[PDB]
């Protein structure tokens, strides 16, 4: 097999999400520009390194490559590249805009030519069965589009992030209940139950790129969005104890995503005076959450217990 | 049995709601005002008795309280509990300030942890079924939502108020598709068929908490869901003649929620000088049924064919 | 059977469509208005013809008009009579808006009603089927609602249209769901395959009542609803290798609708200096298809392969 799944993709993708949320904390906090460079330095230096490790999966492993793009379930994760190279643009954009340009546009034409070939051929059927309806199904459509829309109003082309924002956002409110009833019906497999935690990512994301491209005003969207992204993670605190009931495991990144972008949000709405107790609270319970996801992988990394 | 099945709260659950909807005419109409004191005082004493029952049941009838908590299907009818609470809150506020707090928050927090430890468990699978897809399923994770968001708005809590809000708007968004699917297939047995008027509620009571929140403004919004709502009332009222195939029964108070946040809402539009004519007939409407809903369940408590 | 199946509605649709689009561009252009008026004459004339052949067959072959009314798929198409009827008077407003304004409330109150009466009736269940979750169930619930609203708001109710499209938007957002979860799990059948160009109606319908009601203002709304509108537009191109596996056909002019409501939809944003280039790009883009759409219409009638 090959060493890095393509899932593991999702540490540099949380790391950098919570790097760009500090890093709107640079003028109310000295050392949050720091801890925004930290962040951003780690997640770049792991995406360069996944990435190489992806480049030399499809030179002498393109097999499970081809295996992984054609299944209807494990495709969805290939969509973490092209977000996580967002990512890694929108937080060089701090120090050369034209190498984080660059890496903007690179990702965001590679989700949206994924998106259009794969996420379209579902519908010809046949392919997709009732028990592919994972969580992981939100990344190429719904967490890669609201990632492009604040990439892009980063870069100033913020009726171009209104309409990835828009499109990822309305897929979301497509596929979301669908997801939810399988999820009450057919319930999850151990192995994928990590993976829960991409329900909580739309709600918060959508609200962090709204955030972003609207120059961070808090109208009553963002309030709606909060409202839902706190009632999904109420949800899934609840079944946390269900959800590593076989036990912890690199998998639980998938919750770093909807917690970085819940971090973002609470340093927007803090910026608005608004609900800013509730706002301080998201934004301590995401970093000390995303903490808990690091030591937990640098004891995997100890343990030898990360690898494949 | 119980003699009191757990879905009669829906009584004073619509008394409350038609309450506040006419005390919102306090102004314009000399006796709104006396027809609102009427309506919550009668809520509260009906309230109060159902509690005091409730109450009795967990003592003495404990079996059957746990017996409908954990089936997938009955436990959403014991989301009347705080969405009734809450709502004699609203009454009491008029009155009683600081009882009304304390109401509205008891029945907030206790919705929340219900949808928390109850909605979530679903997720889990394997005890929810397809056809557990039912119109009840509105209440601990819709209505709840949009009760504590009018309630807390009252309070003067607008931001936690929209928060809440959006909560119950975009779970309502979430569940819809499914329940109304599942009703397109697999029909609804006449027993539930009753709860069919629970359709009606999530589009009206949705308005009608947006108008509580933003200080009765009729934005584009509340057009739109007056728009959603009197499709889905059009819809129901040509589906009355199958709803009440067996015949008329006490489970018809599930219209009267929907009703009632149709009057609610019908008097923040004419408020507004928006469509006066369709609030003015919404408003009737809501009242004449509930009227007649009031008048067939003192018909069925003189018949005796009233508790279980 | 009868010669004219009663999708072959969405012809003169399309043509009214895309001639209210051109009618939009009336101040840029000279030439415009001339286009517009063409267009909506062959649309007129078109609609007229298929009027008396529908005549025809509920005079003569009432048979298959409560074959086609009573199946829980083939029902939907029935809508395209007071679709189209109202975009023929969309277009005679320009000429006489008496006229218009009948021919605007004939078609309303039909659809409505055939709402009301039909799609209302699916709730009962034992009818409809899995199997029977079409794109072509937009044309009663959604395209008919936003088409309304549409009109309404040509005729001066702007609340009235508010209403209409927001029941027609949120019938949309509640029924894609599933039938996009149809699509992935099964399989349109090569006969029903040309209906899928539906599924970019509701979108940009959508946006273009939208516009049309708020005097044409570019709100975040609209970029938002063009967001999910290029999405499905690029999911249905990549598509449409696989639409026409079996070969051209009439069906086609399914997809007439949503260019149509692209091309308006591009007009006003247009006119607004929103996406200027976008808009050029979907504004020819929709001409072009529906030329090419006109072209293979006018082949098959020369090779005798239009009537059935």
């Amino acid at each position: 097999p090959f060493p890095l799944p393509t899932g593991y993709f999702g540490i540099p993708l949380g790391l950098a999400a919570l790097s760009l949320a500090w890093f709107h904390l640079e003028n109310l906090f000295p050392a949050a520009r720091m801890v925004s460079d930290v962040l951003g330095i780690v997640a770049s230096a792991v995406w360069i390194l996944f990435i190489l490790m992806y480049a030399y999966k499809l030179r002498y492993y393109f097999e499970e490559v081809r295996a992984e793009y054609h299944s209807p379930v494990r495709f969805s994760f290939i969509a973490l590249i092209p977000i996580t190279t967002m990512l890694v643009g929108d937080i060089l954009y701090r120090w050369n805009p034209l190498i984080a340009e660059v890496l903007i546009w690179i990702g965001t034409i590679g989700q949206l030519l994924f998106s259009t070939l794969r996420v379209s051929e579902l519908w010809q059927g046949g392919v997709f069965e009732q028990k592919s309806t994972h969580p992981s199904f939100y990344l190429p459509a719904v967490a890669a589009n609201f990632t492009s829309a604040s990439s892009l109003a980063l870069l100033g082309y913020h009726d171009l992030g209104y309409l990835f924002f828009g499109a990822g956002m309305i897929a979301w409110i497509i596929f979301e209940p669908v997801l939810l009833q399988h999820l009450r019906i057919s319930s999850l497999e151990p192995q994928f139950r990590a993976t829960m935690g991409i329900v909580l990512a739309p709600a918060f994301v959508c609200v962090s790129a709204y955030l972003s491209i609207n120059h961070g005003e808090v109208d009553t969207l963002a309030k709606i969005l909060w409202g839902y992204g706190f009632l999904q993670l109420f949800f899934l605190l609840r079944l946390f104890p269900w959800i590593v009931e076989k036990g912890l495991n690199i998998g639980l990144w998938a919750f770093s995503f909807g917690l970085a972008s819940m971090a973002n949000s609470a340093t927007a709405f803090y910026h608005g005076n608004v609900l800013q107790g509730v706002s301080i609270f998201a934004f301590v319970f995401s970093n000390v959450m995303i903490g808990l996801l690091v030591l937990m992988t640098i004891y995997k990394l100890t343990k030898g217990q990360f690898f494949l």
